[PDB]
């Protein structure tokens, strides 16, 4: 079902970039017939790329999942190329719009968490590993209240079709995710004085059995949707946590922690380790 006619008979194309994958840059475009902006991420055919948009395809109806509107196989410059046309997450980074701001909560948190591990759970429940969720690739639809946090790039994805590693990485993920969500650095461990001083027990545990160092010991999706801080994320504390001052406080080497989670998420998709 990929169109094979040219992307801009449909899109106009703009000469501005919204970022770069491993597979593919991201451009913005509007819909000929519609007002509507979107995102085009441009992929050079090969094994990998078919596989991309294979997964991304099948996850693009579920929960808190940047959506597909269209793909094309189109010739770019005499290459084959597939265009991803997705919905417009002009929202941003998820990390950045907690720093724009000056209280963030443990409850605000939890429900973040809910959003992302209802991805993982559709994902996973169709046998989907993602395998490398990270900051940069959580986005909000748009900069108002009532945005919505979806998770995008399915250039490191694996359909599990090793599977239950592939799925612990993800896992893994939720864990470092959560811990930056709550005091503002990453655990590259442990929950220092004063950020983590009045951080719930539960959220804390939670992250212990997110983060174990063995990959069978960490909690599956399905445990993590059920424990009291995911499944019962409205009664959580309405503390205020000292996230966004920290983010806005380090923002110097804000590049430093994505490049070392980058690597960590790399260094677990290898295989052979150690
Ligand atoms: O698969 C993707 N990989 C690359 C990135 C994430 C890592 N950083 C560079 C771009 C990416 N970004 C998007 C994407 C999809 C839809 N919308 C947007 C987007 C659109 C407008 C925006 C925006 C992001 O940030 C604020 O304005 N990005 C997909 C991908």
């Amino acid at each position: 079902e990929p169109k094979k006619y040219a992307v801009t008979d449909d899109y106009q194309l703009s000469k501005q970039v919204l970022g770069l994958g491993v597979n593919g840059k991201v451009l913005e475009c509007f819909h000929r017939r519609t007002g509507q902006k979107c995102a085009l991420k441009l992929l050079y055919d090969s094994p990998k790329a078919r596989q991309e948009v294979d997964h991304h395809w099948q996850a693009s109806g579920g929960p808190h999942i940047v959506c597909i509107l269209d793909v094309y196989e189109n010739m770019h410059h005499g290459k084959r190329c597939l265009l991803i046309i997705m919905e417009c997450m002009e929202g941003g980074e998820l990390f950045s719009r907690i720093q724009e701001r000056g209280a963030f909560t443990e409850r605000e948190a939890a429900e973040i968490m809910r959003d992302i591990g209802t991805a993982i759970q559709f994902l996973h429940s169709h046998n989907i590993a993602h395998r490398d969720v990270k900051p940069e690739n959580l986005l909000y639809t748009s900069k108002e209240k009532d945005a919505v946090l979806k998770l995008t790039d399915f250039g490191f994805a694996k359909e599990t079709t090793p599977e239950k590693y592939d799925k612990s990485c993800d896992m893994w993920s939720l864990g470092v995710i959560m811990y930056i969500l709550l005091c503002g650095f990453p655990p590259f461990y442990g929950f220092p004085n004063p950020e983590w001083s009045e951080v719930s027990e539960d959220a804390k545990q939670l992250i212990r059995l997110l983060l174990k160092t063995d990959p069978t010991e960490r909690l599956t999706i399905t445990q993590f949707m059920n424990h009291p801080w995911i499944n019962q994320s409205m009664v959580v504390p309405q503390t205020p946590l000292h996230t966004a001052r920290v983010l806005q406080e380090d923002k110097d080497h804000w590049d430093e922690v994505k490049e070392e989670m980058t690597s960590a998420l790399a260094t677990m998709r290898v295989d052979y380790d150690q």
